[PDB]
């Protein structure tokens, strides 16, 4: 059984979770986790979703060389002083030097975008729109987190060209809203859509697009997915152009996005609906959405696991994903044990008395609750109850963001409210250095609670649509400036 | 259209083939190329029915790190030493040097295999059943070529672990199975299933079980998917142990297999079926099985007659998917119709769906076969019927094509001098063999490029005589096997 508790030492909670529900190994390079199966299910639950999606915008999957030569890695020279000092660098094969040095991609840019120009030659050849799913490596030297900041991670981005800026402008925010409702509508988390601040933007775009997300549990948000647009900042650096039907002679430049989403995804599913039986999953992608164990003579015992085996069949037929656990090695109870921790939305019983009076027992994850169901009414009601832990929890984990993100117009207030475990949305002046002054003294002047984290506070995004709408000429919370929008802030991962 | 002649220089037909068909971009670092959509989508084809059937088998996909340490690399020294050469190291992130070189996966026996040895406590935590589609990369200086031999590639490794021989034998030829049924009933490509001998199998490995297929154009063979039986040789190595159930105390190793299958397919599947044409694509795989292309749309005719006309377009796209032909209809307007065709052609999609508006107001249509050519004239009504047969019958033609080629240039002989020359007839041979090392390098030595040995094949064209002897003529034969020039 699980005896970590989730309230008290959160990352051992975490370590103890992700590895007895199997869904995480450890490596012996640091920063880099094994997958198994029970996590990439999930991944590829997201996978299908995500890219029938993408398919209907136009989006088609491809893959790009892992490797970049340093001369293209330093055309957009934002981009590259962003990412130079994480980038992993293969120089030898066997004991061979290479001609020269390739790195490994820390993300794609400077990969495609050769290609791009190369393809480019008409107004006719754009739209481009490419999205690959691949690993991406950013070694950093900072302490690694399992799912949420590896050095290695799964991801899919994507790439598209436009000729003008609005069918640009169009795709970040159709792929933002795609992003969010990966997390909304399958992972049962809710976000707050907005954009990042000039400090927090992607190096090298005009503005970046973000989904936030807040765990509870260490009262941190973490950026979920994100959309970049970067304008013709790179098409400018790579020559992605085209000569117009109506500008003779006068060169083009592509107007350019990228967007991204990580298995960061599963790690915050984790530690939002995570508890301390183990992990929960939302029935949308849990790989069993439902778990056949029987409980409890010869001729009835043969009985018995055909019995499962018809529930199975019966799942099967209406999209329930079904697992009959009918190993002789372990009990009832070690079955419930290890699916609890693996997070089946529901367990199915099925005993000999239940059996004969054409019954069973749903246990449902969540909640514990326990309910007699006639053999009958299985295919409905299972569903009925899926789509119930869904809604419940989604449910839940939003009436926890409500509560953890309120308003705060002055300094000392946000300040308070921060300390107290709660992400806020202030007046803010937009400034780098302000950014900075606040993350400086919400370190300085903090009052720490037990068990809360000790560190300042960072810009997590500006919201679309704030809880409150900036009253004019309102200051920013540094005093000094004028404010120019709600800003969520909050500490984060 | 498309310039150079297959039958001309091959490899410069081959990248006009995979660059005009959009399926291949060079990338500025050499033998590493963009798998362009055209040509991913293939690739999603075959994993789309691979997966499926390895689900049924018990298989179940995750994801291992791409990094290997120093210390876990050389742990089983045979197949460490067979890959060390061409494994790419990682050396520093940024500036700082990092504290230890970690190396990239040239495949994934040592990454994975120290997690079996920790995730096997007990008897009943056998068998472990993993695969994944993943990058791997074999940094070698050798010339590339895109699909066949790339320094990085696409591919799909599964690895299992069970507690008998037994159960291993029998995955070993059931993945087999597997790739044959991707290049035959997939590719439409045939291929000859076998053994590797001595000399070429896996290193580390006992026995390697493979398929071989045939690009006549060249005269060469190429190894298409392989399946290896590592036996214990990994076990014993990163301690993969299990209590036996009955005797108490005493440990045992796991015996392991694994497989996989590469991009190279794409390649192959270029090279048997393509044509001065462009590429030819297997309906099975084919992203879009029928294109309908729009003709006649001059200004002459009225907004009535050209709305009617994408109008019936848009009928027969509707009525092929309800019907599951995969099927796009280009009614794009900057390009010409024969811009269409050429596109559509280079890629080699098999039926092109031309509705001129006569054709439409005769209630009819015409359909041209991307392999033969043909053009046949089709009533309204029996589109759906129609264009299913036909695309059958493509897939069907190619693989026979295939076929036929395969057994005119896979011939007998038991003496070196036929062997010689029969070989320098741009075929492959089978030979009776003594299946020795030395010998082998022999028969490279003397066929001088010299030939290589493909396979041991499950079914030989004849039986061995006993008393054969092997073409060294020293000693006797062990098996009649498959030797050939080799990409
Ligand atoms: C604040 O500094 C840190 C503090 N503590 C630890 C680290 C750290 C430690 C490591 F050992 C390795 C790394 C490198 N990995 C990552 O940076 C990272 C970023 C993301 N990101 C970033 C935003 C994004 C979204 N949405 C973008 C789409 C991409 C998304 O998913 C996802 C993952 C799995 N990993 C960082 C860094
Ligand atoms: C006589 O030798 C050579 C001749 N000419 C060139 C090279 C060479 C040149 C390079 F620039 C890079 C490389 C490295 N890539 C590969 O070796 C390779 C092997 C396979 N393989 C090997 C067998 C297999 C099957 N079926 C196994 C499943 C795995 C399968 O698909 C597939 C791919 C795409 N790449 C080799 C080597
Ligand atoms: O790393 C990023 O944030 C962008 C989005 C995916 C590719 N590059
Ligand atoms: O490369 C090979 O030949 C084996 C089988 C697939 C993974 N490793
Ligand atoms: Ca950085
Ligand atoms: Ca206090
Ligand atoms: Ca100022
Ligand atoms: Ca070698
Ligand atoms: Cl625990
Ligand atoms: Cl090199
Ligand atoms: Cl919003
Ligand atoms: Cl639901
Ligand atoms: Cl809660
Ligand atoms: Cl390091
Ligand atoms: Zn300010
Ligand atoms: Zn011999």
């Amino acid at each position: 059984g699980l005896e970590a508790k989730k309230e008290e030492n959160l990352a051992d909670w975490y370590s103890q979770v992700i590895t007895k529900s199997e869904m995480i190994e450890y490596h012996d390079i640091s920063g880099c986790y094994i997958l198994r199966p029970w996590a990439y299910a999930i991944w590829e639950a997201i996978k299908d979703f995500f890219d029938a999606e993408i398919k209907k915008l136009g989006v088609e999957n491809c893959y790009f060389p892992m490797f970049v030569s340093q001369s293209a890695l330093e055309k957009e020279k934002t981009h590259v002083a962003d990412f130079a000092p994480e980038v992993a660098w293969v120089t030898r094969s066997g004991k061979t030097e290479l001609a020269e040095p390739i790195a490994i991609r820390p993300t794609s840019e400077t990969v495609m975008y050769p290609a791009y120009a190369k393809w480019v030659q008409s107004h006719r050849d754009l739209p481009i729109k490419l999205n690959q799913w691949c690993n991406v490596v950013r070694w950093e030297f900072k302490h690694p987190q399992p799912f949420l900041r590896t050095r290695e991670f799964l991801w899919q981005e994507g790439h598209s060209a436009f000729a003008t800026m609005e069918e640009a402008a169009e795709e970040v925010l159709q792929i933002l809203d795609l992003y969010a409702q990966v997390y909304e509508e399958l992972l049962a988390i809710p976000v707050v859509k907005g954009r990042k601040t000039e400090k927090e933007k992607f190096a090298g775009g005009d503005y970046t697009t973000t989904i936030e997300a807040f765990i509870s549990a260490s009262g941190r948000a973490i950026q979920g997915g994100t959309s970049h647009h970067l304008g013709q900042n790179f098409s400018k650096m790579f020559e992605i152009v085209f000569e117009d039907p109506k500008i003779p002679g006068e060169k083009q430049f592509a107007y350019q996005n990228s967007w991204g989403l990580t298995t960061r995804t599963i790690g915050v599913m984790t530690m939002v609906h995570g508890d301390n039986m183990g992990l929960v999953l939302p029935p949308r992608v849990a790989c069993v959405q439902v778990v056949i164990i029987p409980c409890g003579s010869e001729e009835d015992k043969e009985a018995l696991i055909a019995k499962c085996n018809d529930y199975r069949r019966r799942l099967l037929s209406v999209n329930i994903r079904v697992r009959a656990d009918l190993r002789d090695n372990y009990s009832p109870g070690w079955k419930f044990n290890h699916w609890e921790l693996k997070g089946v939305p529901i367990r199915l019983e099925v005993g000999p008395r239940d059996m004969k009076s054409c019954q069973f027992v749903a246990v449902r994850r969540d909640t514990g609750e326990k309910l007699t169901v006639a053999e009958n009414e299985a295919e409905t009601k299972l569903q009925a109850i899926l789509e119930d832990i869904q809604v419940t929890l989604f449910t839940r984990a939003s009436e926890d963001l409500k509560t953890h993100m309120v308003v705060a117009n002055t300094m000392e207030d946000f300040q308070k409210i921060l300390d107290s475990g709660k992400i806020v949305q202030i007046p803010f002046c937009g400034e780098i250095d302000c950014e900075d002054w606040i993350k400086k003294t919400t370190a300085r002047d903090q009052d720490l609670e037990p068990g809360a984290p000790s560190m300042g506070a960072k810009s997590l995004c500006i919201p679309f649509k704030p809880l409150c709408e900036l009253q004019p000429g309102a200051k920013c919370v540094c005093g000094k400036n004028p404010a120019k929008y709600y800003t969520l802030f909050g500490r984060s991962y």
